[PDB]
């Protein structure tokens, strides 16, 4: 059996890899580049201008390089990028974003997007992070290192999900998510920080220990989001993980999850 | 490039306009008529009694006209009538109603359903509506012009969505929505009126004015429904948009959402 | 009309019963096993080792049979078995279980599981289910007998829902449902008990009157768990259906949804 399947349509202005994989009835469209090691599965729609990496796994019913809503003007060029060792699971969709203004759809590497997920247009997802079947990102999301959201997670568009976040199940997210902080609930609330992820990375205890006083900074002794971060300036300097948290609260253009 | 892909199974029974374009391996089913200048992507499955009519845009994985779920007899006459200018996104699913008791499952003009939304059987819908990629009108749902369902908005069977509403992303709506009103959270809460869809309208400034001062009559000032319907009376024959307001109050079933 | 289209794809070690349907561009996938009467729709994405039972319905765009997670080892034997007479709607997600630890994957018969419900690895549903739109079993869930979950019902891991219970829309379950608990939410909560299933059922007044006085005991007359299960021991000796409340509160394993 061919690598890619006879009864798949490749427009012939697709770039492919030579050992990539396409399943029955897919489509590659009109410039859509796949990299090696790449498998896509039956019944896929690749949409372009779009480029895929090497050793991804597309499975069926996604719909990968859809539109962009926002254009400025008709055929103003977009793109989506993705980048290595990702997985996207059936019913995927991911919207491209425009090029001109440098809000490509852009995805990284070694990222799990489950089932029925969705990637709003313009959205930028770092590496290593877990997008749980119907997580959906608005548009304008952008998603740190080692984010995980759990299923039927909502992102407001502009939203910032930190990175070593953790949304529960159903989460609404409408404000920033500052990197490690535990968000549950519609709306959306602070709880904690995952600290069991801290562990499976490896973090020093030390780290860790400076990063639940951060927390306590920021969301328990009464501060002002002004007042933590002077507060913080002095353990961020010297843990770059509490740097991390800072920074992620510094950047924070639609306010905290409080 | 033949407007009827070769890989498209279209039933004898169907009714198209030669213009009618059906992409790869969809299905055109038994007692499906699709109006001039639709444009039926690959991979869709149409099932009848159904109506489609012009300039539609229905996307790959869809399913519609799909059974109604509760008859009072087998074989009992079914349909799903579409309008003009609509777009049906991916995985959309929507279910035909019954002829006899004048409960068929209509869709208007200028309405986008975005990814996987889903429109239970006996459901209404008029003009220039939008419901956001996941939402679920579980049957019997009415939802009149301009209104916009944010992502994952769920609405309980035989409610009715005022012209102009909007709910918040992943509203569960368990009541009537009146005219105009903004509802948020699971279960849903009225927060205000959408004045920026009234602004986008060209609605007055008297008329935003009196429907601004009607939402307060009725949710701010301990007022009965009964209390309301009549305080608005007045304004409601001057305002054709604050009777809008009041006509959806007064056709309330369930209650309004408060 | 040929029973197994020709555009649809049988794998060689796949075992069918003589008068199986199967339709245009599905999969029926390696070590997949297909009973009497079963009908497979179009666009269908079977994979194994799966049993599928006698008289069941398989819609459009859904994957049933999909990777197991959790697994030990590479190459460690999984398994789906689906019973009889079940109702698997478009695009449904279902995915396998480990065979060496007694976890498969498992549905019984006569249940109804409607579009995008997803059924997480080693998920256990019983007989005459409903899990309505988009339901998800994130993983080891067991699901008793007549229960109905509500459109967008999220199950955590490890949650048990028991017999002919009920949950409302957009329901988020972490903990275990007893057997008639009515539960709405997120985070789910304890309303009453399902008396509208009870009298479909046929169940004697004297019953619904014990399973009324069943629930005050547990949640409504300041007891706790071991206190309440003291109380019910006479009227469960009494009433078998009161027995299945009292075991579904004795086997929970993650706290009773209050
Ligand atoms: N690879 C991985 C992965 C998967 C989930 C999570 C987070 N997680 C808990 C969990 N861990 N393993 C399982 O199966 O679930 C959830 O999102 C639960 S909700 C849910 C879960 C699955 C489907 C639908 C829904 Cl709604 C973290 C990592
Ligand atoms: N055409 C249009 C259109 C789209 C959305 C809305 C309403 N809206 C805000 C918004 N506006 N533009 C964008 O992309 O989002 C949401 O529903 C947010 S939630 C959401 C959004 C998209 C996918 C999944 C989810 Cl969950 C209003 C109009
Ligand atoms: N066969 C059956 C069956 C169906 C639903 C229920 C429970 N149910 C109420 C209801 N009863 N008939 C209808 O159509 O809805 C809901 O889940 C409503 S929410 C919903 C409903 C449908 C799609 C999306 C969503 Cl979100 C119980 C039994
Ligand atoms: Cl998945
Ligand atoms: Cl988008
Ligand atoms: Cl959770
Ligand atoms: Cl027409
Ligand atoms: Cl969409
Ligand atoms: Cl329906
Ligand atoms: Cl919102
Ligand atoms: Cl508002
Ligand atoms: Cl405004
Ligand atoms: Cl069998
Ligand atoms: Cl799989
Ligand atoms: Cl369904
Ligand atoms: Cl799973
Ligand atoms: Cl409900």
């Amino acid at each position: 059996m061919s690598l890619i399947d006879p009864r798949a349509i490749i427009d012939p202005s697709a770039r492919l890899a030579a050992d990539v994989q396409v399943g029955p009835w897919s489509i590659v469209g009109a410039e859509v580049e796949i990299g090696e090691g790449t498998v896509i599965g039956p019944h896929v729609v690749l949409k372009g201008p779009t480029k895929i990496g090497k050793h991804n796994r597309i499975y069926q019913f996604s719909s990968v390089g859809e539109d962009t809503p926002d254009l400025k003007y008709k055929g103003e060029p977009t793109r989506l990028v993705i980048g290595d060792h990702n997985v996207i699971r059936e019913g995927v969709t991911i919207h491209r974003g425009t090029v001109q203004d440098r809000a490509e759809t852009t995805i990284g590497d070694h990222n799990l997007i489950m089932a029925y997920a969705h990637i709003g247009h313009d959205s930028v997802i770092g590496n290593h992070c877990i997008l749980v079947n119907n997580t959906a990102l608005a548009g304008h999301v952008h998603v740190d290192d080692w984010a995980i959201l759990s299923g039927y997670t909502l992102v407001h568009q502009y939203c910032r999900i930190g990175a070593h976040s953790f949304s529960g199940m159903g989460s609404a997210i409408g404000k920033d998510v500052p990197a490690y902080v535990t968000v549950f609930g519609n709306p959306a609330e602070a709880r904690s920080m995952n600290f069991e992820g801290m562990r499976r990375r490896g973090f020093s205890s030390e780290a860790i220990h400076a990063l639940r006083r951060a927390y306590k900074v920021v969301y328990r002794q009464g501060h002002t989001v002004e007042e933590a971060l002077a507060e913080l300036a002095e353990s961020a300097a010297q843990f770059p993980e509490v740097a991390v948290f800072r920074d992620s609260i510094q950047s924070a253009t639609r306010g905290i999850t409080r």
